[PDB]
């Protein structure tokens, strides 16, 4: 069917200028493999705050990721996840903003160290959320745990712990092998 997908990135001050921007290029990988499909976009960057950078309205109407990416600017503030994704569940996934009512909701989260807030997430209960922690933060096996919290049943599926930002590509090539005309 129809497929609702927003972009939850981190924009904390940890990641290094080229770090971010890996982060855009991933999604715009993505968007521009899925441009013209059954796919609709929207992108919000989350640090202490939070801002949508594009919605789904914006999305159908432009239709073009890098003109829709084109003045993002890194936040470089801390990494508040709970209150990030009760942003998205609230203000993003509305009709108003061109959310589509019959789509399936999907929530992908990029992230690079734990949460700096606390919480519950019980408001994005409906969304299926995919977790993809990068970079040295998440090289115990502890600190991979504490991302299971955010992320759908069961996590083994949904988190993906990627050891550096050049691995984006990887996964990259394992989203296009998945693709099918159905
Ligand atoms: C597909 C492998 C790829 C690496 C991946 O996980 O992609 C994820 C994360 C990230 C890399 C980007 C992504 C971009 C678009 C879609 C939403 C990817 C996930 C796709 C899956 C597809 C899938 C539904 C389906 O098979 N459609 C025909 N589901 C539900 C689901 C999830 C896990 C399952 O084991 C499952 O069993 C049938 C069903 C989903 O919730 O979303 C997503
Ligand atoms: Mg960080």
């Amino acid at each position: 069917g129809n497929v609702d997908l927003v972009f939850l990135f981190d924009g904390s001050m940890s990641l290094q200028p080229d770090e971010f921007q890996k982060i855009l290029d991933f999604m715009k990988d993505v968007m521009k493999k899925l441009s013209n499909t059954s796919y609709q976009f929207a992108a919000v960057q989350f640090s202490t705050s939070y801002k949508t950078e594009f919605d789904f309205s914006d999305y159908v109407k432009w239709k073009d990721p890098d003109a829709l990416l084109k003045h993002v600017k890194h936040m470089l503030l801390l990494t508040n996840t709970f209150g990030a994704i009760n942003y998205v569940a609230t203000e993003v996934f509305r009709e108003e903003l061109g959310a589509r009512p019959d789509a399936t909701k999907v929530l992908i989260i990029i992230t690079d160290g734990e949460a700096t807030d606390s919480g519950n997430i019980d408001a994005a209960k409906d969304i299926i959320r995919y977790i993809i922690g990068i970079g040295k933060h998440f090289q115990t096996k502890e600190s991979q745990e504490t991302l299971h919290k955010f992320a759908s049943k069961p996590a083994s599926e949904f988190v993906k712990i990627l050891d550096t930002f050049e691995k984006l590509k990887d996964l990259f090539t394992e989203l296009q092998k998945k693709i099918y005309v159905i």
